[PDB]
């Protein structure tokens, strides 16, 4: 990795509409903070309802029949996405540093993981631009019938702060591949990197109005998008509680299409026949990755009783050795949490676990004086009824539960209103096949964890969300299917 | 051959209760409600009035039949196909009976119930039976030493709420894809037309579907229907009906367990007649487009746009056709139009007709009540209709035709698209470029060219805008009943 | 299993054209023999070139634009296929008995396997009739581009004798689903059941000429179809030897489309961690099923050296216990071979096994005084270079080979010009994944064998064939893709 | 359009194997000529069987399990195809001139059409590299069944001289996207541009052996490919004559998989209600494009009797004004024919046309003293039974036929053993729909001609070929489908 600029300059901090930069109508700004220091990085235009209104009008205009964007060859949408990826890669080092500054994650990870996954996401979806065929259909009678795969239209996209660049990419990729237009609301904690990418969107040559980004707060800017009478579809990633607000707001306004990707309490199951070294390291990664701030974190580590003690001992050892510090320091494995709000929410869950009888094995406290750093925390002898075993913590807090039989762990892992991910570690062919089929989760990993690819869909069962992102499936929510049924003189096979 | 067997005009009712675990239950409250014959306005029988407690019992049954290792989960996908095919066979066995009961309860002409509704039900179930073992998931060439793939699982417990305009067909549109994909059902049928759907439940048991796979709770909307939309253990609701209630369905889902929602709502579909259309065909098709099923179709061509050069001719012919349209007893062979489904719709349509006269639309024929018994309305045609008129914007859902004049093709595109509805549209023209341009330009879920109301199980149906979300029929109608699971496995060495 | 009629009466023994029965033009007939007794069942019309020509004309006229078959709704093709299935299920015991009479396979197997698979194949493909969509395609420019999935046309279908009814179903299913017409040439060894199905095809209501069946010999009737100038497509199942003749004939005639399913020498691989009891019975079934007359037979049983001796001893014991006898007797597991030619060929390979030093562990001789019964035969210590280890025997003769490492057995299994099927028995996930990927075989079975379904495609790698049958894939060779590209006033997404 | 180098240098004229240049084993060379002058451009290594043998070994080795190419991420195969197109675009101006130098087509066309389509083809297929999913299949019983989409392996690719670079890209795109390796035989008339791309294939970073190119003659190098025992699949494009030879060699050797794209005699149908101006210009393009050297050329122009005289009148005027000259002169619409052999053959056909009673309306002779230039030639009053209305001329010779009715024109247009393309020009929706359905041709254009897109498949009905290239369909022939069926403890939906 190239040595980072530990204080990268900010070039974009305004509202992005029609390929131009605007202050908020109200002229208001809000500060974004460095989670490693607690210091203000800069101010950013505080978009609200009136700003969203302007973004939607611009998106609506670019989606007009006969416009440059509507008329553009599908294959050229691909060229543009590929160009956007090239421009992102050109500026990879700057963006990786900016991502760490605003979010707190280690710079090595921003560079090698986040930025790499963004490039791969955009390059993958570039390929889909001219391949998502409709159908010609053998209907009865003297008719020829077919479907057009058309864009859904103006798409509001509301994204979180845990993976700012990658969440932006996950949203823009499929939306732009299918010819939609976007009004994006980035997280108030991490607006900067997505604003810079907006400039690259312009540089890549996307028509004005095709992508519009409105930085600002949720109940203001986000709520305005979700309630807007001229937004055709909304895609939301965030908390389960705001997912309700979004869905309610859609039904209360114009019945716009909705998809959601929410939180989880994903079970990581370690059978007695698992490779212990690999299972311990993967279980550590499964929980602690990205400061524990992953919707798919394996926050319920089920370990079979015969290997429980050894697993726990090893897990505690690895958690005590996890390096917490300056995310720009290459030795650092764990940066700070994203903000003070999350910081406190995690301290409350830690205290909760102690009160309700969970066994604190290591960590459990504040790791430093400045910023929002928390010690890697491991709870043992966790029971299903416990709050730390039911609710998403979104911090470096690991729960280890013991089980006995394979049919028991099935019932206990499935006993949840969440269903985002799950994992099984075993060497047995039959146990893996039985578990992968039995687990009620959108993604099941066998002998691995947090393996994402732009090709394989991702999304939740139950209250972890609805619909899928990534892969071919990710195009479905961005398609309005039109049936054209034509009277013909004589139908033949 | 399209000949119809003489109907029993007073078909016996065998089923009038809540169907749960392949058995008939009274409402927990023991309360019942009357279903009425709209031809006379008189009660046919009492039906058990399912409420939230009855829905709870239905959902627990569905959940149990959906347990891993259950007969329905373990059943071969191909066998699900055979059960759907068996159910179709049974419905065909009782076709003459089912058609008559559909007419008794709903009001539509018997010849249509037999030749159209029952036919379409058969074709829909037989279509989706074939999908049972063909809706493949994928193996996916993901990066690295991994083998990744998707399982296409069922969503789970599916709440299904349907209207009264096509009681049997709406039931089939729901059960076909849901059962094909291995789901279980709690269905809430319209209070106006519960009977035929309940008799089909009897055939479901006879065909050998495991107990709890399909549960039907007859009853009212805000009671039974809302209990389903808000239930904490229903995974998915699919609703057909008014846009207004669709909102309620979506809010209830977000307010409860964030269940998956698909909707098929109302419309105000533009039927567009270019000056180069075949006049005779366009006239008869537009008449059918509006007046089909007593005007009680969500996709009715309730804005007939006619190019100015053929406006006068088209209107004269449409009025003549509407005047000759026979209204009467649906079991009578002469009848093209039966009564509206109930008194509420009856007065509601009459209300819209009055507004049409009020706003200056020319009443060209009909406009009133057609008989002093039942809910019959005269076939009504309004001419010189303008975009801002109430009858031009709101769904009437009755035999009331709006005819509007236009000049250019650019004009008619903007006017037809100027609607919060977008369920269907049509274009009548002989020109290749005009048909292609209009079919692409119209913001509607289904666009018909030189025809109208051409539905097929193979072709997807659903709305743009506020006419719904998602699609039914075809391969697409399986997407909402599928839960996709990605399985990603570490392998020793990935090779192409 | 309902009781059989061990002397079914024959209703059809002529040439089937335009739904009517015809004698051969030459009026010649040929005997078909009951392989259990060696007695002549009846005479069958001997179709040749002139008869094939009349069939091709019948088919060609049924395929003309505006004909009942071309105009028929796709869904109705599904109705007709389901009706034929119902008619076959009605006459199930009759056809299962006639299959056993003419072929030799046990009645219990004819009834429970062959006929059940026939019904499931036809009902599966009935579902496909109206679901094999073409595409609408986002081409560059102001154009609308789509594809029509039309039928390929007059299909010549040449089938073998090992699974007379099933092989017929495998051909008719996909061809009729997609609206093609058929000239079918059935094996001279087993013509009766297929000719009876023709009667049911008529009864079901298929239009005249949609299916035409010409019994007769290969070099006469078969070659006539293969070289025919008005046959658009040929599909052949049989020996690799004759596969070449088909492919040469097609190229020398009208360049008709060709798909082939040919022989095999399929490896069945038993790892030391396999379930012994299961692997032994399954290896036995893998080789011995259908009197060893299966293209996918596990004719190379590779066994890991740690379990070799135990596996061999158990296999020998199971082979010695395999009941040979009257196929109508409920206890018979193995009937006679199909005819004298096959009978002599199998004895020849057995002699070859002894001559080359393979260890004859049991069987090896003639098992009855009349008919074509051969003792269940097992060779041990088989080497890759032996003839019985290289060539397809198509009889109750088993080859057991010893191996040491997983990479050794991969190279050894793949060292063949055959590649139709393979199997792996193991409890280990990683081994199972590595082997299924490494093996160059059309179907790889894991902890099972000979598991077919109409849903999953089947066909060979290398010289075991080209193309696939069954599943959605089986529709590909029976479709002719037409692109329609239309100029439009203005292309919009 | 960038000013061309009228005499571009040749850097590559040898055999390409393992990313290295070789002389032929025989050390022999052959001349390639500039068809505009008749002068030799340079000598090219004359590959034969012995050289084909080295290429196959290199390809086979490159395709071995565990090789860099077999292990490479599917998405990365996409990066390589994109990189290859990037390099081709860098060298676009040079390649366009060299294409013109060796082929004779106008430089303006090479640059704007040929090179543009090459870039679009390669980039389209780069998108397919990680998206051509196999299936998970709901088979009966306690089993999990799925398909892997594997490469077919060593693919022999034999191409002609009419679109040298585009034919190469049509073959390489789908082959490399799906993980295959290639032994390509370019036409002796136009080897140079494909040889240069090979240089760029090395530079792009494709592993050695993945693409090997062998220049040389047909009956030597090409036959060696079709007859080779370690070539799994062959794709051929060229004459119907040689297509037969390829198929026979395939069936005679190792039963390699075969797909063909052969000649045509495509009907272009002008209804009386067609836009006269558009139809006249399109019909001119349909025939005369690329010096008449297109397999899909509209060489049967059917004009309705009511507009015949005017259409002919306007077509003669256009033909008479079509600029023949130096392909590097921007005003040139038609360069020379590819070589003296085609030159004489076309002149021969012209002689036949006059002899058989066709009415010569203009052209009919040589257009220059130097090179192989032919006057744009129009025959009127052409009848279906004339040699020039039946046989593929492959030159600037136009056939105009008169018809009365729709039914008549369907019969006459379909009365051909060719079926590659067709077109209908009409303003009427029903006529267009009836005709596009009734026409037995691989591609049907409506109110256009020769509209190709990498997204829409291309291939012939009848003896114009088998299988399809371009689009999703173009991946089918480059995929070997493997079914993996696994026994599971308990199958659930
Ligand atoms: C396989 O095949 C071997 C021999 O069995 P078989 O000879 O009965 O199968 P085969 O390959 O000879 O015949 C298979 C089918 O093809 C037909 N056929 C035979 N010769 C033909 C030709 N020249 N042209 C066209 N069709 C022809 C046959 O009539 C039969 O229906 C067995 O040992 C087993 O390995
Ligand atoms: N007998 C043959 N076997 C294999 N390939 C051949 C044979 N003859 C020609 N070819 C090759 O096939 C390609 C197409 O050639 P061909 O069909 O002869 O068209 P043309 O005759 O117009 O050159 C060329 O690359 C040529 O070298
Ligand atoms: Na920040
Ligand atoms: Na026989």
């Amino acid at each position: 990795v190239p040595a980072p600029n530990q204080q990268p300059e900010v070039f974009c901090n305004q509202i992005f509409i029609n390929n131009e930069w605007h202050d908020a109508v109200s002229r208001k700004t809000f500060p974004t903070v460095n989670p490693s220091t607690g210091e203000v990085i800069c101010q950013v235009a505080e978009g609200d309802k009136e700003d969203v209104d302007k973004a939607v009008k611009a998106a609506r205009a670019a989606f007009q029949l006969g416009s440059p964007w509507r008329r553009m060859d599908a294959s050229h949408r691909g060229r543009l996405l590929n160009r956007l990826a090239d421009l992102i890669e050109r500026d990879r080092t700057y963006l990786a540093a900016l991502e760490t500054l605003d979010n707190g994650k280690p710079y090595v990870i921003s560079y090698l993981v986040d930025l790499d996954m963004v490039l791969k996401c955009l390059r993958y979806y570039a390929g889909w631009a001219d391949k998502y065929h409709g159908k010609t259909i053998p209907i009865d009678g003297d008719f020829f019938s077919y479907t057009r795969h058309e864009p859904v239209g103006v798409c509001g996209q509301i994204i979180p702060w845990n993976f700012p660049l990658l969440m932006q990419a996950w949203k823009l990729g499929p939306a732009l591949a299918t010819g939609n237009v976007v009004v994006m609301k980035v997280a108030e904690q991490t607006p900067l990197t997505a604003l810079y990418v907006a400039n690259l969107i312009k540089e890549a040559g996307f028509p004005p109005g095709v992508v519009n980004i409105v930085p600002g707060f949720g109940p203001t800017a986000g709520a305005a998008i979700a309630s807007h009478e001229d937004v055709d579809k909304v895609a939301f990633t965030g908390s389960t509680e705001i997912g309700r607000v979004i869905q309610v707001a859609a039904g209360s306004s114009n019945l716009k299409r909705v998809t959601l990707q929410l939180g989880g309490k994903s079970p990581n199951i370690i059978m007695s026949d698992a490779d212990m070294d690999w299972a311990v390291e993967q279980a550590h990664f499964a929980l602690f990755f990205n400061q524990g701030q992953s919707c798919s974190a394996g926050s319920r580590t089920f370990v079979q009783e015969d290997i429980y003690d050894e697993f726990v001992e090893r897990s505690v050892a690895r958690a005590k050795s996890r390096v917490v510090g300056n995310p720009f320091d290459s030795k650092t494995e764990q940066g700070p949490q994203v903000d003070e709000t999350q910081f406190k929410k995690i301290l409350g869950y830690i205290n909760t676990g102690k009160q309700e009888g969970a066994k604190l094995l290591c960590g459990g406290g504040i790791a430093a004086d400045r910023g929002y750093f928390i010690q890697p925390t491991v709870f043992g002898d966790v029971q299903d009824g416990m709050t730390i075993a039911k609710e998403e913590i979104f911090g470096p807090v690991m729960q280890i539960l013991k089980f006995k039989t394979i049919e028991e762990v099935v019932g206990r892992a499935n006993n949840s209103t969440y269903g985002l991910a799950a994992a099984v570690f075993t060497k047995d062919l039959d146990k893996a096949n039985y578990l992968s089929q039995a687990l009620q989760a959108g993604t099941v990993w066998v002998n691995c964890y947090d393996v994402f690819g732009a090709q394989s869909p991702f999304g939740g069962y139950k209250m972890s969300g609805s619909g899928r992102e990534l892969g071919e499936y990710g195009l479905q929510a961005y398609t309005e299917v039109k049936t054209v049924t034509v009277k013909v003189p004589q139908k033949n096979s």
